[PDB]
């Protein structure tokens, strides 16, 4: 169903990030070709991951991502309750 | 002009990588110069077929296509048929 | 707007890449209080001297000190000694 | 407010700069008007420090503060003044 | 000489302007040393400029100034005979 994600991509710390149906999955990469990696992936937000147009990580661990006109820079989400929009730091246009 | 580029991405060895029109190129960054020009064609068909397409640190190549993912080592070559050889991890 | 971009991207060596139409633009990427500095100090000393300060359309610096106008690039660096390569024009 | 400001300017890219008790607002030149209070705050304290605050064409601003010269991206950067700062290698 | 001037600041177009004893003037900017830029220059207002706090223009020739609280906006004078303040647009 990897088609059907809207971002796949990378952190410095080697795991695969992922977004699915406005959720956000991490976990290490697969290996083989059986392995079920949405079955050992976290879920790390639960809505709202659909919206943003670019999603990538610096290798310092920070996480740059692309709302319409803004641009923000932070730590990644951490859980399911870690609402990251809300505090991440707007380095974007001028807010 | 550089948006007819489908992919267009950096590899860790400092290569930029670009799809364009189903192929894909390869060669330094820009910084000043004609880079399609001067790059190296590295694939002549069947780049347009991928979702995703990114490297890791370790200079894997990372690939989606038709719910499938593959990695391997980047296509080395006009001659190599990279996603025939790549392996599925999906 | 952040999202005109097509393509928006890092390189291993720090640097932001963005692709806006059909050109690529290459930057420092931006940056979280305290501007103000740091960063970042392309003068040191001699500057209160001045009664007016200000930029050409084309990037050269005026300034006017002691009734006399001065013209030069600005400095890039604090090492950079300004005045002493600056023209005075008006006689 | 007008006459309360310290400074009082435009950006390469048409924004109106106003520095008033020691902090800094920026917006979009009135045409009529609230200016101030439909203004973003960019900035809060220090701001009356400077003798002089002014831009470079390319959308850098430079200060002078105690007898130094210094020069950086205004405080809260938006796009455009990103891709007049940049290089274009198109 | 320069230190005079109440204003001097300069178009987007590249022309240099000053304010000098209430009046206000203006011309290509000084070319050398030797330069004598006010002998030269065209006087654009003869009369009401020392009563501005900022003068500047934005990025398509627009004119403002503030005096007193209001903010005044329009393309810049011409002449001795153009009255600037009474078409300006009063923000
Ligand atoms: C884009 C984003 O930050 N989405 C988060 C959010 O809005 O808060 C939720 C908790 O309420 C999280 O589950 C979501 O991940
Ligand atoms: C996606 C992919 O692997 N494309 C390759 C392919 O189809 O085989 C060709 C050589 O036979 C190569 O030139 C192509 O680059
Ligand atoms: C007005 C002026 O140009 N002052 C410069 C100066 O005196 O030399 C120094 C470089 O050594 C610089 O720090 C100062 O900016
Ligand atoms: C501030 C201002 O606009 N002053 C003008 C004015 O009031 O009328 C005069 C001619 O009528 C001009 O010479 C002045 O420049």
């Amino acid at each position: 169903g990897w088609s059907n994600f809207k971002f796949l991509f990378l952190s410095p710390g080697g795991e695969l990030y992922g977004v699915l149906n406005d959720k956000i999955y991490k976990g290490t990469p697969p290996t083989h070709d059986n392995d079920n990696w949405l079955g050992r992936a976290k879920k790390i937000g639960d809505g709202g991951w659909n919206q943003f147009q670019f999603l990538f990580f610096d290798p310092n661990g920070y996480l740059y991502a692309v709302s319409k006109d803004k641009l923000y820079k932070a730590p990644p989400p951490q859980s399911d309750t870690d609402n990251w929009i809300a505090r991440a730091t707007e380095i974007g246009s001028g807010g």
